[PDB]
C-alpha cells in the first residue's frame, strides 16, 4: 500500500529540491585557492570527528558536479539547494578567489541548463578558520565581515540566482559549535555562543538588506526548528524546562528575525551569560529586515525534562567520545528522557506528526510568517550495495514518506508548504559523525566515488513525477 503522500495531488507549483553544504560534499579541500574552514583546523584535533576523518575529499562534488547535475535531472528534482563556501571564496578571510567564484558560476549554469533551480546559502559553517583565529562568532567584525562576502558572492551569481539563504542552522553553528564543543570550533563557552548568536543574526540582517538592494529577489533563513514536549505535562518542572528549551532553540532564532526582539523570557534565564553585551542600538532593527522565505529543518521534536534522567535509559549516541557540554545556555540542567519511538542510526528519535505540529505551532503564532519550505528533512539509517548494484534502504524512504505525509495534512491544516527538499541528495560528511553515517538518496561508495541512487532515491523521484510533467 501507498502513503499519502504518494496519492495526494500536490500544489503544481510546490518545490521539490534536494540539498546538500559545501563542506560537506565539495572535497578539493586545499585545491583551487580553498583554505581551512573552521572545519578542517577542528578535524586535526584528536576526538574531534569519528574515524578521524577529514573534508579533503568528501564525495569530491568539486570535479563531479556535472555528473551529480545529471542526478539531478533524472530524479525529476525541480531544485537544488546548495551552499557556497566562505573558505573557499575568501581564503583566510584575505583576497577573494576567483577560482572559487568561476566553480559557482560553472555549477550555476549546468543547473540552469538542466531547468534546476538554484537555492544558494550562504553560510553553512565553512568560516575561514583564520577569522576563527580572529575570535569568529565572538568578534563583531565577522558580521561585517560575512556581509562583504553575501556582496561578492551576489556580484558573481546575482544574475542567475533568485534564492539566496544567509545562514543555515544558526543554532549549530551558535550553540553547538561554541557551547557544546560538538561542532567546530568545538569551543565550550556560554559567553561565546550566546555572542554567536547575535553576531549571526546580525550578519544575517546586514545581509539580507544588501542582498535586497543588490535585487536578490527571494531572501531568507533556514532554521531548524523543535517541538519542546514536556515528558510529563501535568508537571511544572517540565514545563519550566520545555519552557527554557523552546526559548532557546526555537524564539531565540525565530523572534529576532520574525519580531525585532529576544524573547523576555529568553534574555532572563541567559542574564549575565553575555547576550546583553553584545547588542548595540540598532542591532535589532537590522536584524529583523523582511525575509521571503522561512526555510524549516526538521528531524525530530524534543521531550523535555527538568528532572534527572529515570534509570531505565538507553545509552547516549555520540559521533564521538570526546567531553561536550549541553548546548542549553543558562539550562543545562534539563533532560531529555526516551519516548517509546523507533530511531536513526544516529540514535534519532523518529516521530512525524511532530513536524506537523511543528508548522501549525509556526502558522498560528506568527501573524506575518513567510511562506514556508522545508529546506532539510531525512535520516540516517546503515546502507549496503546488493549484488545486483541496487540501495535498499526501506527504513529511508518509510522516513521520507511519513513526513511527507505530515506535511500534505499541514498543508490541509491551512499551514503554506511551498516547497521540500530531502537531505540529502548524496551520502556525505555528517560533520562530527563523519562519514559513516549515510544521508543520501544517492549512495556514494567512497572507494570509487561512484553514484548509486538507493531505492528511497527511486520512490522519491517517482512520487515527485506522479506531480509533474
Amino acid at each position: 500500500m501507498n502513503h499519502l503522500s504518494q496519492k495526494f495531488a500536490w500544489p503544481k507549483e510546490f518545490l521539490w529540491g534536494s540539498a546538500t553544504a559545501a563542506a560537506q560534499i565539495e572535497g578539493a579541500g586545499h585545491s583551487y585557492g580553498k583554505e581551512d574552514s573552521v572545519w578542517d583546523a577542528f578535524a586535526r584535533k584528536e576526538g574531534a570527528i569519528a574515524g578521524g576523518e577529514n573534508l579533503e575529499v568528501a564525495v569530491d562534488h568539486y570535479h563531479r558536479y556535472r555528473e551529480d547535475v545529471q542526478l539531478m535531472r533524472e530524479l525529476g528534482l525541480d531544485s537544488y539547494r546548495f551552499s557556497t563556501s566562505w573558505a573557499r571564496v575568501v581564503p583566510g578571510g584575505r583576497t577573494v578567489n576567483p577560482e572559487g567564484l568561476d566553480f559557482y558560476s560553472r555549477l550555476v549554469d549546468e543547473l540552469l541548463e538542466n531547468g534546476i533551480l538554484p537555492w544558494l546559502t550562504l553560510y553553512h559553517w565553512d568560516l575561514p578558520q583564520a577569522l576563527e583565529e580572529r575570535g569568529g562568532w565572538t568578534n563583531r567584525e565577522t558580521s561585517y565581515k560575512f556581509l562583504e562576502y553575501a556582496e561578492t558572492v551576489h556580484e558573481k551569481l546575482g544574475d542567475r540566482v533568485k534564492h539566496w539563504t544567509t545562514f543555515n542552522e544558526p543554532l549549530c553553528s551558535s550553540l553547538i559549535g561554541y557551547a557544546a564543543g560538538e561542532h567546530a570550533p568545538g569551543r565550550q563557552e556560554p559567553q561565546a555562543a550566546l555572542a554567536a548568536v547575535h553576531h549571526q543574526h546580525l550578519a544575517h540582517g546586514l545581509a539580507t538588506a544588501r542582498l535586497r538592494e543588490l535585487g536578490a529577489e527571494h531572501i531568507g533563513i533556514t532554521l531548524n526548528l523543535t517541538n519542546a514536549v514536556p515528558n510529563n505535562p501535568g508537571d511544572p518542572v517540565d514545563l519550566e524546562a520545555a519552557r527554557r528549551v523552546d526559548a532557546l532553540w526555537n524564539r531565540m532564532y525565530l523572534d529576532p528575525v520574525l519580531r525585532g526582539s529576544y524573547p523576555e523570557d529568553l534574555l532572563e534565564d541567559v542574564q549575565g551569560l553575555g547576550l546583553a553585551e553584545v547588542i548595540e542600538a540598532g542591532d535589532l532593527e537590522i536584524i529583523s529586515q523582511p525575509i521571503d522565505f522561512l526555510g524549516v529543518n526538521h528531524y525530530h521534536d524534543d521531550n523535555v525534562s527538568g528532572h534527572p534522567l529515570p534509570a531505565g535509559q538507553p545509552q547516549p549516541v555520540v559521533p564521538t567520545d570526546s567531553p561536550k557540554s549541553s548546548p542549553f545556555v543558562g539550562s543545562e540542567y534539563v533532560t531529555f528522557p526516551a519516548r517509546d519511538l523507533p530511531r536513526t542510526a544516529m540514535g534519532w528519535e523518529v516521530n512525524p506528526e511532530g513536524l506537523r505540529v511543528l508548522l501549525n505551532r509556526l502558522n498560528q503564532d506568527y501573524a506575518n510568517l513567510p511562506s514556508l519550505y522545508i529546506t532539510e528533512n531525512g535520516a540516517s539509517y546503515t546502507d549496503t550495495v546488493t549484488e545486483a548494484g541496487t540501495v535498499e534502504d526501506p527504513e529511508r524512504e518509510e522516513y521520507i514518506l511519513n513526513h511527507l505525509d505530515a506535511v500534505v495534512r499541514a498543508i490541509a491544516d491551512g499551514v503554506d508548504v511551498r516547497g521540500y527538499f530531502v537531505w540529502s541528495l548524496l551520502d556525505n560528511f555528517e560533520w562530527a559523525w563523519g562519514y559513516a553515517k549515510r544521508f543520501g538518496i544517492i549512495h556514494v561508495d567512497y572507494q570509487t566515488q561512484v553514484r548509486t541512487i538507493k531505492n528511497s532515491g527511486k520512490a522519491y523521484a517517482g512520487l515527485i513525477a506522479a506531480n509533474r510533467t
